[PDB]
């Protein structure tokens, strides 16, 4: 009978099984195909639902809900190029660990590669993007309801991380009377429908085991690098570090306090790799490092063994080092591996962290944008969070700053996308529901410009910091040619964003000293909306100040 | 030794070779590992040079530009989310056609899956999207120049449509010596040459049907798709002289002699005379209307032919017949008409009825009547860019476009998506004052587009049509309950502060009157004014709907 209303308890099956994993949140665009499982999103009640028009800014939406939360997120999208918005955030998640659960409409086989409207070839274009691809059959009662649940509880509980492709095909009829076509189809699956188990429980937990010379190890002249992790294990690899007596750098992703802050200077000080050279073992815990000067010092440093401890699969190391690549929840590890108390080797880096902070405080007063990542942490909300952006911003904080142990930062340092930011800020902040800090380029802020509409609704007052330094400045920190370099690298748009707040009905500010930028913060933090403050700076001066420190603190 | 200039020597090499297959223009994103790729395209004097921030924009805008030039349009951007960002652009090219050619930079293969710094799985992203997909190797001199000219030359000159993906991984230091030289001048004269190093042009053609004197003296109808203004001219004569009736869509530019095909093709009446239909020609595709491509689905004519310059099946309903592979023009030279008399008779007054009930209505300020009005608006000599959604549907469903009036459009995957960045590759390939009409969610979804259209080369009018939502699902049977916040989602916005933000002129008119003047003043300066028509939310389905009907009733 209604292919309407099969359609429909096909999707509800889809839908009602994302539940029994942990699925709260669903991200949902606009669109007709999608129709059996927007309807069946709609109805179940289970779900908080967060929808935007535009595909990729939805995709980044959902990212953020899933970084924050540590829980997956389902999407839904209609078929087409909106399935081909999904990619970028789809990648980031691919990178870092988010569970995304893309759930595809498609048109059905009978309407693929005839040149029918809005009708491409879905299954198996992601390549090997997502960790689990799924592509259903046309709709049918001859196909078990036991089968629809089966394949996808097997998909989403060997999810260690990373995204999930569910492509979906429904025939039209689209719409008609919701009859009662497959509710006996449905009732096969008796009391599950009332149960809040998996249909099939398919839970392999994956781990590395307990490092069984650690005691030999640990006892070794070591060398901490702290990359991104969770804002309480950032405060657990800083005692452990100290513990063991080994120099902790910990990137700005970190969280640990950075102990030793401004690594990216004084990490170009050949005093300061002279002793590094000492080191025998590296233990680096998590990864996505920020800094070049790290970047570097780690894939030239020798050490007998490299260890990266982190809970993604995959080498993570990008120089090769000989050691080891260990799957394991860092918090565990710490556990599963005690630090035991050695008198601390390094004599020289600790004074050499000390003199580079000096030489930036030196120079906080004027009014840039390297002195405002400099003074972050007066700015950071309490009890809040701060999300970094790409490009100058995250290099600056994690150079000139030392941000608190234990405070929550949240970034897109996978692919490191520009092209996400805005959206993933605001799925940040629904899902925790805190204050929230977010800075971002101008640039940046261009290319997800339209997702200050999701940035109406927050729970919790945002900030959004846009730095505008007219143009892409980190092009004038890397050595590019300077005759190509502003129409080819730096592209300015010589453009402002007290009109783009305005038709988002969003508060704006334009200070123009570090009074009124605290004024600002003062109005912002009232109220359970975004705040839009823009920084306007002489372009290349950040870029300028950071190479100047860098020579400075280098010679010391 | 040198590494940097090894790569901007090969580099070269990959960008001169493209200059051999037409390839005029060139977009470009910003980026560091890009540098090889946009260092050499910047000091090529042979392109013309668009930039964008948003690697997306930048995709659709090489779309428009490929769209309307009928030539393949080079696009670079750096490894990651840019490459991914190109998806979109690439799609819609391989349904419909445009030659787009996708330099990606990428890392070297040391640093794939080991944690690296924006290093992604490149190669197949894009699956069978692209026609051609090359993944270069890691640069080195062992690999001589003419393999590297000669795979881009095989992947061009056998490409008879889509996209072309060119992977090219580069080790770094990324900042120039004589390290590639000698390499590069194993080509000879071929860098002084005109002409592809390899060259591989094989022409893809259906032959000539020796039946055709049989079958264009039976009852025919002729369907008219998606073409060039050329094209609609010729098979307004070619139907004409048959003695065929022509259903020509929005996007067919041939006049539509029977307009309102939409409306018309649900009276009973006309589905009966055409049901006499021995043969169905179809010329072009993407057909628009919901009526015509039910009326398609349904018919059996004796033989469904389709006649397009691109590939593939082109019917959905998979009738019996012919899918024929020519450009259109050269197919019309070739099965001539023969000067027969006209067979339809009740279909010109069913026509005629059904674009009376149209003009009954054309008074109220409402996006149908704007639809249908929209020649009085057209630019003299211009170029209509039709965004999608409602606009394209209402247009031709109420309109008539004049004939050889050139249409531009995103009607392959029909995403709302990139309508602004299109556009301006559209107005940036012709040079032509244009007429883009968009809705309010697919402003929104380009915004930023609107950077773009800073830059035109002549009077660009952008209508956006704020019914505030999605309002194709007040037209769609879309269950009420859901169809605000899961179907039509208003985003409750204006556009004077988007316009005023990009420096471009604003108008909001609240009548016909204030309209036409909006327009008269846009077209006497070379640059972009942003039209808003607020409108109720439902009147535009709503008014369709009841046209469907009293057409359908007479
Ligand atoms: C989607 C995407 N496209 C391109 C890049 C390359 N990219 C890296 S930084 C940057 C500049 C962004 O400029 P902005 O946001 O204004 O901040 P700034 O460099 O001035 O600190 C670009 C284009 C990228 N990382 N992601
Ligand atoms: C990239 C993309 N995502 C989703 C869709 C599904 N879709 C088709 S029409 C439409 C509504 C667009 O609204 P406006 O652009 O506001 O159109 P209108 O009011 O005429 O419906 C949507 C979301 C699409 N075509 N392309
Ligand atoms: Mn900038
Ligand atoms: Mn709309």
């Amino acid at each position: 009978m209604s292919v309407s209303a099969f359609n429909r308890r096909w999707a509800a099956v889809i839908l009602e099984a994302l539940t029994r994993h942990g699925v709260r949140h669903i991200c949902i665009a606009p669109g007709s195909r999608s129709t059996p499982l927007t309807l069946a999103a709609a109805e179940n009640s289970a779900f908080i639902h967060h929808t935007h028009f535009d595909e990729r800014g939805l995709g980044h939406l959902a990212l953020g809900l899933a970084k924050v939360s540590k829980q997956p997120v389902a999407v839904i999208v209609t078929s087409g190029t909106a399935v081909a918005n999904l990619y970028p955030a789809l990648i980031e998640a691919g990178l870092t660990g988010e569970k995304l659960i893309l759930l595809t409409a498609d048109r059905p086989p009978e309407l693929i590669d005839c040149g029918a409207n809005q009708a491409i070839r879905q299954p198996g274009m992601f390549a090997s993007h997502p960790t689990h691809s799924i592509s259903l059959p046309r709709p049918t009662q001859d196909i078990p309801a036991r089968w629809l649940v089966s394949t996808i509880d097997h998909a989403l509980g060997t999810l260690h991380a990373g995204g999930v492709h569910i492509n979906c095909p429904f025939a039209e009829p689209l719409y008609g009377e919701m009859d009662d076509t497959g509710l006996s189809w449905q009732q096969r699956l008796g009391d599950w429908w009332q149960d809040d188990k998996p249909w099939l429980r398919e839970a392999p937990r994956l781990e590395s085991e307990k490092q069984r010379d650690w005691f030999f190890w640990r006892q070794k002249r070591g060398v901490v690098v702290a990359g991104r992790m969770s804002a309480e294990e950032g405060k657990k690899v800083a005692l452990w570090a100290q513990t063991l007596g080994w120099p902790l750098i910990g990137d700005v992703l970190s969280q640990t306090g950075q102990p030793l802050p401004c690594a990216d200077l004084w990490l170009g000080n050949a005093k300061a790799t002279s002793e590094l050279q000492q080191a025998q073992i590296v233990v680096q815990l998590g990864s996505s490092l920020t800094g070049k000067r790290l970047l570097q010092w780690q894939a030239s440093c020798e050490p007998e063994e490299y260890w990266i401890v982190d809970d993604i699969e995959g080498r993570l190391d990008p120089a090769h080092h000989r050691g080891r690549r260990l799957i394991a929840n860092i918090a565990d590890w710490l556990e599963l591996h005690p630090a035991e108390k050695r008198q601390p080797w390094c004599v020289e880096i600790p004074r050499l962290a000390e003199q580079a902070m000096q030489a930036v405080i030196a120079r906080r007063d004027a009014f840039g944008e390297a002195q405002l990542a400099h003074r972050i942490c007066d700015y950071l909300p309490e009890q809040g969070q701060l999300f970094v952006g790409n490009s100058l911003v995250v290099r600056l904080i994690d150079a000139l700053s030392q941000l608190p142990a234990g405070y929550p930062v949240y970034s897109n340092r996978g692919a490191s996308g520009i092209d996400g930011l805005l959206s993933t800020a605001a799925g940040v902040q629904r899902a925790s529901g805190k204050p929230t800090l977010a800075i971002v380029g101008d640039l940046s802020a261009l290319y997800d410009l339209n997702a200050l509409a999701l940035l109406r609704q927050v729970s919790a007052p945002l900030v959004l910091i846009v730095v505008n330094n007219n143009g892409g400045q980190i092009f004038s920190l890397l050595p590019t040619p300077q005759s190509e370099r502003e129409r080819f690298y730096l592209m300015p748009q010589n453009v402002h964003f007290e009109h783009a707040a305005a038709m988002f009905e969003l508060k704006y500010h334009r200070p123009q000293n570090w009074q009124e930028l605290e004024t600002a913060f003062a109005d912002a933090w009232r109220t359970p909306t975004t705040t839009v403050i823009e920084m306007v700076v002489n372009d290349t001066d950040g870029a300028q100040t950071l190479q100047q420190l860098l020579a400075q603190v280098s010679h010391l």
